[PDB]
């Protein structure tokens, strides 16, 4: 009960893009970069860890390695994230602490 306002416009798809998950190791990251054509640099440099340690990258991160094409990358991987999350119902014992 907090007076509270959001919201926000976005309204970008895409017509192919290769399925990315916590199992991917660093051979469908890579490939799911390049999908994306992000940068030829951020596809080697990010295409060589795995599904895990690619989403532990925080936007600091990517935007380190990646430079400026980073902020762009976390702005899709979090997209990604959020929709894995609810994948495959079944949480044990886990979810929001605080809410």
């Amino acid at each position: 009960g907090s007076s509270g306002s959001s919201g926000f416009r976005v309204e970008r798809s895409q017509p192919a893009s290769q399925p990315l998950t916590y199992e991917s190791g660093p051979d469908e990251v890579r490939a799911w970069l390049e999908a994306k054509a992000f940068s030829p640099r951020i596809v080697e440099n990010l295409g060589i860890l795995t599904g895990p340690q690619l989403f532990s990258l925080n936007k600091e991160e990517l935007k380190k390695v990646c430079g400026e094409e980073g902020v762009r990358v976390y702005s899709q991987l979090t997209m990604q994230k959020a929709f894995l999350e609810k994948q495959q119902s079944g949480s044990e014992l886990s979810g929001p602490s605080s809410g």
